């Protein structure tokens, strides 16, 4: 007995008695994933080098492709497209889909853990789709994961149900469930931010920080891990519990993160773990979206972890 | 044209007029870096989870065999050895190989880059080969480089003659020379170290970084970068350029890195690669060690900026 | 825009108003044949060799469980099984599968071509599941096909609508539908047989072959072939067109291939793609069984081809 | 232990004390056998058919190619090629190589076993390159084998100390040493020749073939197979025994198959590994070749079955 990521998710969408069009979009996701992890790897890199005689531009071509041929989504919304994709009225299904198809596009050259970002939303509404069918609040989210292309690729998809991880076996391009509902740490012992912006931070991130290297009622102090890829130090928030933080600053004083197809995705992968994610003022997925590319600043881990910096936001306010 | 592994490695013992016995060597690391890299990759991973019909251990057990097999060495050692392997005098040859199979194996469950180190050192000491053979300062390595398994498979190699890269084309499991003669920016943008140790860093390692994210004269800070793995740190360092420090503290009065296996192999690679790599108070290859699983303080990266720590090392003395 | 064959079964399922349950069969079977052929192509076999220190057997044991894991079957008959596999009532569905998981065995160490041959039953009776719900003529095929491990992996699947072909990329682990509503050629140049039992040939056949040789018209002869592997020789036919046949003789008067899964599901692909399947005397579709491991004579083919021998059989009749 | 096809061939250079030309030459070819593998199987198809973002001209290609960087060639003789080629003056070597890159192209489309050809001669007329340097009978022979395409891909190399077999390991990209020494039954079961052209045969070919279906003391007639691909049908005959014939025909005077790059390959093995290789007349190795292309007659095999044959033809002239 083994599952599969394509046998749950038919199962998935048969307990929910669905017409089959979100389970034809989780599948067409999962093919979508497989193709990037691929190229991600380098296969076929010796014919570049002329055996016989990009990537995230390739990995955007080919999320929006694989997508497109759903025939689920009506509107898709790309961090690498100014603007939101219409989908032909022929393929038009009513799926909305936000997605960052290679984030830590920065870290490739130096091949640093990357990913696989994305957020789907359920068209609300009666009219042609359009941008402001993208722009509804995280916590409108059918379903959220990502996928992290490091030393294996998995993909964490969470929804109403809770979060499941799934491993990729490259060698049947099959995804197995290798661990059901996860829940994250209460609290962790790892904190994980660019300290190199420590001139712009906050008094209370300022604070925060302070209070990890040198406990006030002297325990032990927290390692410090930030990967430079919002999935691995996610990724790795959700598994060994801590806290990732990346707030307002000179570099945006609305954070660097985007909220459609960043921060919600992963705070409501987050909530659903048992977690929290804020932006030290509200919750993540309660903001209401003015742009598609929208920034915002995020904190989010471990239940514990995250409070503690809440309370010195609130001292300081 | 096209340049592979193995066509580089024989053309270079030719030009060197060896007897074959290193490129026999080189060909089988370079063997068993492709299956660590599968079993990496969690190829097969679906018969563990009942399709019907470990991982440090696994790469420590591929290394040693594939190795043995060369017959080529007389004395291995490893991390997860306690004691020196002498080869049996069948299969013995002159090299002694330090070796780190699977690096960073506390990352793993996190899945997060990971690598293997290597060492290489010439029995001159014609004698019965003992533990004594490998306990040579860095100075005398014939080779050395390190396998990195992050978003894709890499292996740099350094000698005499310089460091050259090559990236893994998984779909025909060939190494293809990606990067010729690579050598490291004078002076970098990105400090990396565990600033969760900060309570326990002598002054000298206190002041650089925190002129790090205050520089006196106002200019842009530097990034900081922590993955947690020194192959994947070491190199971000090699190719975009910047410092990775690992000072003793009270958890590791000494360091926690080795000397043999870990400090020599990276400090080798960086100097071939026109960079630095010191104690803070002396340059790691010249340490001749006393115990093969030595462990020894570690800074290197861009000459500028680990000589700008080397001064203020000195001015606190 | 690209069909894989997941997207494929599940738009067919909708279309057809299905509960999905064999939709999730259609899908465990993807996954096993995927799995089957990773094997067969000796992945991984640098560890039997001792790198780090049956193959019918192993395919019987992916299918079967792969296959009770889908919960859509209630009865399992394999060649490699004496008696019918009863699923567990945990697991039971309503289908009935026979199968021939690893076809041309004894070609395995010859590296010749080989393959997995099924059909899909839909259980007909309202009570406890049985070796007799698998005895139905093949005229109650629900499905059939088979899966060809040659120079590279194909699945062709057979289904009231048509024949349709999917090619293995297995870089992605996903079938692509590369050739669909497949018809067969009304008349083919080519003959498959083993002459090798010419001895026992009875006089129709004879008269066949020694018409495709030496033609009474005077027209060109036939191109002779046999691999050896049903799998091969019968989809060679199905593509370039021609004639494959294996009637009765000394090897069992009653011939040497199976009904229930052989004979049946190759009878199945053959009619849907306009072909002919008979055993010279009736159409193999209508037998009616009588034992699971019962075998049956089989000609089949390109329609002109097929009739052409019928007359001859009904000549020295 | 575990012998790789790079450690076995770096070891035979070694003990033949070449100045490792010939060994850069056959490691050269190992990846080009690897590649074609690749293409062969299909890997990455799915990008011809539309996921967004023949193959005899690549494999000719990719051989010419991986050859001519090997910097061990001085002309080089194709199946794809009207005319020989020769080697730039700055990437020449000594040797001469004659092959098929991809043999039984005609089974392609089928999925039929197809494979690579080669045989290596060492240029001993020391005067500029030309055609004149390939026109050596089979008996000057240095190298030869072939890589076959079938269920698994394997790659058979004969030279003067024997014939080995190697499995793709295609995991890790490792051909693994399955196969010592091989060397051929005296007498086999199984006669291999196209019968369609029985209209033209000669009375030898003709009795021998009957002989082999009614036995005169009632024996088991031989059983029958014919694969289409030689590579596939001579393999077959190297591992099980037997015989394979494609003698001349009214189509094909002076046979099908070209002595450089076919006959004379598959002649040379079959002598190492203790056959026979006719051609009806006299042995294939010692015919002086006028023609890169020439066509030449041939019969291989297990001795004792060569032999019966060879007699038949005396007794008819
Ligand atoms: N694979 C699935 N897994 C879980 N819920 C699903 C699945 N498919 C559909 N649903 C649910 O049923 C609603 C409508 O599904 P659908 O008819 O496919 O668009 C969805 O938005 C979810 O509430
Ligand atoms: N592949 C090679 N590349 C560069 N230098 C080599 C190579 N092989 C051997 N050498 C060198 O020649 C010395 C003796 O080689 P060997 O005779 O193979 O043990 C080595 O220790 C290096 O100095
Ligand atoms: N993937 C499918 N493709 C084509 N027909 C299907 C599919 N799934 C179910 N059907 C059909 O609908 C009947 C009952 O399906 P089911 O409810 O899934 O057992 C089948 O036996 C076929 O007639
Ligand atoms: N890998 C090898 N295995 C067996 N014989 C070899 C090998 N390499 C070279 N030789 C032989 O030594 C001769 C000259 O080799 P080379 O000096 O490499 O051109 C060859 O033509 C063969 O006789
Ligand atoms: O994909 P991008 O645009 O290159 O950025 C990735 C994000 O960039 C963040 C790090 O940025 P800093 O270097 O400012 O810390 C990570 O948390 C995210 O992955
Ligand atoms: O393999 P290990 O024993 O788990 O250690 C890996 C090393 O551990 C260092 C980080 O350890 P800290 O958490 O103490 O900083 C890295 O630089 C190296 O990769
Ligand atoms: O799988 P098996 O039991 O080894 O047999 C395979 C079948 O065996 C037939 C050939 O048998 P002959 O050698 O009698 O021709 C093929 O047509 C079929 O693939
Ligand atoms: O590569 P080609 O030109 O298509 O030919 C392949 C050869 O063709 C022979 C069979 O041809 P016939 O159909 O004439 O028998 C096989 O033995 C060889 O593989
Ligand atoms: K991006
Ligand atoms: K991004
Ligand atoms: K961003
Ligand atoms: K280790
Ligand atoms: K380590
Ligand atoms: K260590
Ligand atoms: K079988
Ligand atoms: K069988
Ligand atoms: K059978
Ligand atoms: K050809
Ligand atoms: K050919
Ligand atoms: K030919």
């Amino acid at each position: 007995n083994i599952v599969t990521l394509t046998r749950f998710v038919m199962e998935q969408g048969r307990k929910a008695r669905g017409t089959g069009e979100m389970t034809q979009l989780l599948n067409s996701l999962c093919t979508a994933v497989k193709a990037i992890s691929t190229a991600v790897r380098k296969a076929g890199i010796a014919h570049l080098y002329g055996i016989a005689g990009k990537l995230d531009v390739l990995s955007n071509d080919l999320v929006i492709n694989v997508l497109k041929s759903s025939f689920a989504t009506c509107v898709l919304v790309t961090e690498e497209d100014k603007n939101a994709i219409i989908v032909e009225p022929e393929k038009r299904g009513k799926y909305v889909v936000c997605f960052d198809p290679l984030d830590g596009s920065s870290n490739i050259d130096c091949l640093v853990s990357i990913g696989t970002i994305f957020g789907i939303y359920r068209k609300n509404s009666t009219d042609e789709p359009s941008e402001k069918d993208a722009l509804q609040p995280g916590r409108n989210l059918v379903a959220a994961g990502y996928a992290l292309y490091g030393s294996a690729t998995m993909l964490v998809l969470a929804m109403v149900n809770g979060v499941n991880c799934f491993m990729l076996d490259p060698a049947i391009g099959e995804f197995i469930l290798v661990d059901r509902n996860v829940k994250i740490k209460k609290k962790g012992s790892i904190y994980s931010i660019n300290e190199g912006y420590a001139k712009e931070f906050d008094p209370a991130i300022t604070e925060y920080i302070q209070r990890k290297k040198f406990p006030p009622d002297n325990s032990a102090p927290y390692g410090a891990r930030y990967v430079g890829s919002m999935v691995a130090d996610v990724h790795r928030t959700l598994v060994y519990g801590g806290i990732f933080m990346y707030p307002a600053n000179k570099k945006s004083p609305k954070g660097k993160l985007r909220l459609l197809y960043e921060c919600n995705p992963m705070a409501y992968v987050m909530e659903k773990a048992g977690g929290l994610a804020t932006t030290g003022k509200e919750a993540v997925l309660d903001i209401v979206p003015t742009d598609i590319h929208q920034r915002a600043p995020i904190i989010l881990g471990s239940p514990e972890d995250v409070t503690e910096l809440l309370e010195i936001y609130q001292k300081h306010a």
